[PDB]
């Protein structure tokens, strides 16, 4: 493997995680009324999830060799995903949307660097498998909201308890 | 009493228990959208506590000289309570109606068993009356959620925590 | 049964219980001195125990398909028990006094309510059994201390915490 | 300052705590259909909010001077809110704007208090303070509700665990 | 009822706890090898279930008026079970046949006690019930070890727990 | 990778895990006598572990776009292991034979859905691995029973705790 | 050292310690009235207290090559301590005074094991050290409430916790 | 503000509490018989109080730019109280009328320090207000044992838990 | 006051506190060596808790009136306090004058706050005491280390426990 | 007492503790069957002692100025036991018989230590005292397996727990 | 043995303790700077150490008819032990130094009760014992950081746990 | 695979493991002075990790068909790793020289492994890649202590936890 490709592909990552750990807080405050009473806790638990998949990722950065980009803006602009804004009629399905267009964004960044490390990186390989599999829980809730496929999932016990990745926290 | 008349209905009754705790893993994965959010939790709490019925029905069979069917499909044709299959249009409304049909079912057939046993079998009428306590409970739950009766009681904090048959579980 | 008879019997023993609630306030705080240091905690315990009790009594009123009243002052006039006023001349024997008044008069009115449904309301039965083993404690614990006839009860380890009826309490 | 004045505003204080105990049973209870499951959860934590309200008052009238009215009737007559009876037509729009009216009247009860002792009886000023925590935030769960102005907050973990006045109980 | 009746039937059956609770500790000692290593936590199990039936029953009698005797020897003679003695070769075997025999006599007792307060005295009829229940669970488990007929118990958690008599308990 | 021939290799496992939770109940009855009270704790871990699977493999199946059978008979039919029937002698070895010839049929079943989906569908290969980690050992239990061969286990804490696929527990 | 006689020493002991345990009953019930209220908690304690000796004596007499007599009567006769029957004149000044010669006796008897076995017989002399702190403990509760000497302790937190035995006990 | 000046009233309410910890441990000795045993465990919890108090009053002291005086013995004479010396006659009287006096100085020295930094030392500030909590609380508890002045309090949980200075604590 | 003032100064604060959380984390990982081991638990528990105070600020600014920015570069620009870059020169001490620097701008901060809210606005300011009590505490760790300046406090036991604003967390 | 003597007797105990930690892995995985079910988890607890007593050793030989050998072959030629080898035919008896030889050289080993301090050095006889009284347990244990002559206990809660020696270890 | 010279030197070990408390709050504050950080932690643990053998003594000085000096500057003045005073040169060799002779002191003090009671008083020579244990415990952590000795400990888990007196406090 | 061959490396593993936990032991305990202060917790989590990683490989070795040696000195001459002897001259740099080289001969040994059951025993795959896991948090520990390399890893909570090779531990 190239370290150096690898190492590209794990600050981006780790960039859009910190954004969304910000978007998604205006995104919760909006959900307003008795229809999205429902899908406030929904909007905390992932909220909650993305915090400690960044906190995952940095430490792995630095074995490997990498470091954090000195200024934060330039850490913002590196971001592997678009920004969740929060839409110009903020209803309770254009926010759904937003909510489901991020998700599936997540779920092939993670997809991707299984693929690369795959036999050559058993270290790297078990975290970016650990977190692609809360991602696509996610993805299940949303679409299940929106659409009306089923998903199989119902309400968590308590929010960011990140039952996958928990091994690799402090 | 007639041991053998007591044996069959107790045997009837654990049947209906076994298949509910199947057919409403169907239920509650087809309870989707908005809607169908709120009433997920519910569905979930009923489902684990018709299992824990199971456990607790085992036991005194076998103190009582009874013992199960050989073979499974027997043992489901057994059952006292007709199947709550999906119905062929799965709105919330027509869910809704086939929980409410199912638990005024299980009330009858408990209420039968203390007419049975009254003053003549004290172990067998205390278990009889500590599952009808909970199947009281199920039948109030749906009704006020299909009409607009009343009913007295809210959210759960565990699901299946079952505190009216406890003591007769390991 | 007729249900009519018996929902005004289950309204007129939850009026005795929020009563009885507020009146034990006044006489815990006037049982001063060496001698009331001693009896400040069985009345504590027995004031949180009346308050439970109205808890569990409420789900069932609305099962049975009865309602509270309106206004709270007729509601306070319904009550099966006198009030358990602060007597002219506060002293230790008087207060104790009032305090076995009202609870033989608990006692009576459970008493009369497992008559009434024995063996014909199930659910109603238990609940009444739970509280009145609660009452036949506290009848117990004041006339061993007014008079000298030994009861066979000592100091419990929480108040409130009422072992009998918490099945019934959320 | 004078304590006479300072007594008469605090024990109209409590009355207004102890009858919203027995209202916002009834409002619970009539909060039916697939609509008022969302919002059951919400009435229920408010309700045990004032309970504990009420407990802590209470001593600090006594450290004072003060002393409880020897009849119930009358200390329901010296609320400083309005009863909150339940609506004539009871839908859930109606039943949110009595929650409302009784919350923005518990505001200005409290603002009252702390104007009042500012910088001249420091623990009746922390106690004012601490319940006006609370308040100020069922005040804007109810206006989220009703209207879509944002809030701010979502669900509690457990009702009435009370984090802001908790240290004044025992 | 007649209340002495009640009374000398229910001193009877707490000597029977009290003896039983000393001849069960050298059962437990006896039964070594690699066989016995099976049965000695059963015993315990049992033997320390006796010591709270024990603890349950002397308040009872107390409430009703009745007082124990005054000397130790004079209330081991009145046990309403004769005396679980070693046997004369202490097998394993006959140590079980011991055991069994106690167990049903004491089945017989508490029997015997629910028919004479069925419908009179609710809270004595609660209590024996209670403990009946223990001991057609002990009954079961050794009828199992001696002969081959199925029981349907398995091993317990922590001896000594009682979960049908705790809320008697202290 | 072929999703509908994936998803019928995992409908089929969950009806064997299904119908194992019936069979392994029966079996556990008949392990009496002094013999057999050593094996019922371990028949009772290995029972509790299978209903755990069941629970892990539905949202599985909902999130590939399956579905389960409509009526319960007809999912008893698609199960991959054959009936674990209790023998017609049922003895000790008899009934070790069964529990073996069992757990052998689990451990191809998974190790075959391991190689299907080898570095093709991260998800699905770290269930199935985590359900082959416990079946494995349960292999290895009664082989040890019924032979001479050293296994490296003894017993666990507490039944049906499922350390390795609890994290898709909820 | 003689083992015959100190085996002698140990039965006797345990004898006293269990029939402590029946007479200690009969005193707590009957210490009545506002000053009894008092010590009811700490006759408990002690009572508790001497349960836990009477466990922690029975395995050092079997492994020593003792055991305990067959019949119930004649381990009672053995007592190495007179019996606490209750006072003709049962007042609270009559009730200490029997409890202290007791407590008295008590110390005496474990003083005269640890003089036999000191340097000789390691575990022993530790066990006999054990309970003689406790022994102690009793001595100066009972003088102090008797007579004004000091004593240096107050209530314990649980009864029958015994922090210097526990070592010991299973 | 003057901070010499502030810090020299800090280190003198420091001595106070230093020294008040030792001379309650004599107070609660003497305190002997039936009447003194339940004024012993009110004592003890007070004296565990003003321990925590000189917890926290250091660490602020340090932070000002202040420290403790060399020796021990001038730290002891600079004490803003009387030494709560044992008195001549010590009976219950003589030793509650001591405790009260103690209790009405501590009040004025934190009445104090809240005029001085009101409004200008928000952090010196908080900490007093805290701690005229307790100090508050303590002095009610003995005006009601020594006259008949109802109070409002009764027995805590467990002695030094110091609900309102917790937060300063480690 | 004026609101748009007080929002805007708020509004700055939280963003002080998100960009020192993303700051910090640099900071921890290039204090190496064995002088840097013992103060990497100490930028981890203020690293921490400044976390903490953004999430109990987010919900006061919403209440008010007021809302985040739409973009997260925008919000990034609105801090109050300088950005804490990494020094040229990483040495020890370097990154301790950088830390040190930042605590006192923010201890400035919410001072101000506190003077513009006293006495008008009771919630705000009890919000902004909070934080200053664990800004205050920063401050003294990192001069204490710096310079030779006793401070008065030492190691926490769990880094981000926040016992100040835990109260005001969900 | 002589340094150097104490000292090289104590590290021939703690050579012996650490092979016993080695070779009891091996035996355990040998008691298959049936009948080495049983003794698997007696073994087990063992093995976890004698693990906890090699960590008690090692902090007192380096007090008393002692050191381990550099090579760890030169360690386990010092044991003062003999090598507990797996027996030529593995059945049940021979490996009993391997256990109790090795247990009863313990209790020689640390019987003859406290000999040698006995009144000179407390804190080397208070570590040996209680060594010995878990090794006594041990032999106990297995001469009641192996022969029929009783011993007074039975099974643990948890393996390893060593209550004798808890206060000792960090 | 003559109480009274027992006495004195009980009272003398005493007062050591309690002004060691005051003398260590000043050592702890004033080691500062980058390598004061590491032995601050080890400075609070004993300090807490020294706190609990002071609650431990008092008990027993008036079990044996001893008493407390009546002025606190009397018993200062009584201390077997030198005071700890801060060095004219604070620097962290000097504060090393003094802890250390502090430490010696105390091992002499409890050595010489030991010698006197042993054999003659059980109960003193066991808590001599208990408090020597962790003594000797500070002897090496101090010695080890001023030499370079081993010692053969590290950090403790929680200051002031005190594992081998616990027995001893309430 | 051969199975014989990845027996071959699975128990030269398991040694490797067995002689770092005596030889960490001496390490360990030279680790002194302030310097060494710092470095003696992070060698006692290594230290009891290696413990763990023992306990994990032994079930594997039997339920593949292996054995451990006979004698233990055997056992030690098959480790694959060179033994961590202690310096000649034992200095803090030296100390960690010998630390680190032993944890990349770890890491090499179970790469090893990985590489040959990779995608072929997938149980086997499993176990030796959590062990991975935590040797390579060793690995960045002590090269960030001996160089100035960032690492990401800071203090653990408690030693030996091993969150990543729980799930195979009993
Ligand atoms: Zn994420
Ligand atoms: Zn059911
Ligand atoms: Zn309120
Ligand atoms: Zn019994
Ligand atoms: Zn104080
Ligand atoms: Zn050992
Ligand atoms: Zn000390
Ligand atoms: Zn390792």
């Amino acid at each position: 493997i190239d370290v150096e490709k690898l190492l590209e592909l794990l600050i981006k990552a780790a960039a859009a995680e910190f954004t969304t750990y910000y978007y998604y807080t205006i995104l919760r405050n909006h959900a307003t009324g008795l229809e999205g009473e429902a899908i406030k806790e929904i909007i905390e638990d992932a909220r909650l999830e993305d915090r400690n998949h960044f906190e995952a990722l940095v430490p792995r950065i630095y074995e490997l060799g990498g470091e954090l980009p000195r200024d934060i803006r330039e850490f913002a602009d590196l971001a592997s995903c678009r920004d969740a804004y929060l839409p110009e009629e903020p209803t309770i399905e254009n926010i759904l949307k937003v909510l489901l267009e991020a998700e599936r964004c997540a779920v092939g960044v993670y997809t991707e660097i299984c693929n690369y490390t795959f036999g050559k990186d058993p270290r790297t390989y078990d975290l970016a498998l650990a977190i692609l599999h809360e991602e696509i829980e996610h993805e299940a809730w949303f679409e299940e909201l929106l659409t009306g496929k089923p998903s199989g999932h119902f309400r968590r016990g308590k929010p960011g308890e990140s039952p996958y990745v928990s091994k690799f926290l402090k």
